[PDB]
């Protein structure tokens, strides 16, 4: 297991998302659906040139898996996936200027919500999760796992874990009052709400 440090700017980043007070925390999913959906799109786009990019996995989609037992909502992809390169740089986003533009912003008046428009969207999860664990699996390179509960650092290390094909999963370990998360008219009604119109199959899952 390899320990990191976050960059100062996306220690700050996650610090202000999980102390400042804000009520509309539901628009973590929104944002992590939102990047499933871009990374769905990046391996339909290398598949049209290359079709054996798909042999890890023909079917494009996303589903939203909730665990009371484990207070656990997983939201898992089969977009292109991510290289340990990638976890490592801040899992494949432009988080250093992201972040200083999404300040910038809040500074000009903006609020959390707006927080994708900036590629950190990701982040978000603070909002509702106390650990977030992604784990992925990118062609032709091994599965790893990505693990944070803050606090300044991250882990990486290979995942012996259920085999993937290829994609993203994001494991979200729930903040003690935020188990409504899990409760499947909930999340129903944040999915139709903000992300209505996505391409891909959405699946929710039942218990
Ligand atoms: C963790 C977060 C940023 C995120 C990244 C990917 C992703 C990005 C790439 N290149 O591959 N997979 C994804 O599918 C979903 C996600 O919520």
């Amino acid at each position: 297991v390899e320990t990191f440090a976050f960059q100062a700017e996306i220690a700050q980043l996650m610090s202000l998302i999980i102390n400042t007070f804000y009520s509309n925390k539901e628009i973590f999913l929104r944002e992590l659906i939102s990047n499933s959906s871009d990374a769905l799109d990046k391996i339909r786009y290398e598949s049209l040139t290359d079709p054996s990019k798909l042999d890890s996995g023909k079917e494009l989609h996303i589903n939203l898996i909730p665990n009371k037992q484990d207070r656990t909502l997983t939201i898992v992809d089969t977009g292109i996936g991510m290289t340990k390169a990638d976890l490592i740089n801040n899992l494949g986003t432009i988080a250093k200027s992201g972040t200083k533009a999404f300040m910038e912003a809040l500074q000009a008046g903006a609020d959390i919500s707006m927080i994708g428009q900036f590629g950190v969207g990701f982040y978000s999860a603070y909002l509702v999760a106390e650990k977030v664990t992604v784990i992925t699996k990118h062609n032709d390179d091994e599965q790893y796992a990505w693990e944070s509960s803050a606090g300044g650092s991250f882990t990486v290390r290979t995942d012996t874990g259920e085999p993937m094909g290829r994609g993203t999963k994001v494991i979200l370990h729930l903040k003690e009052d935020q188990t409504e998360y899990l409760e499947e008219r909930r999340i129903k009604e944040i999915v139709k709400k903000h992300s209505q119109f996505i391409g891909y199959p959405i699946t929710l899952f039942v218990e």
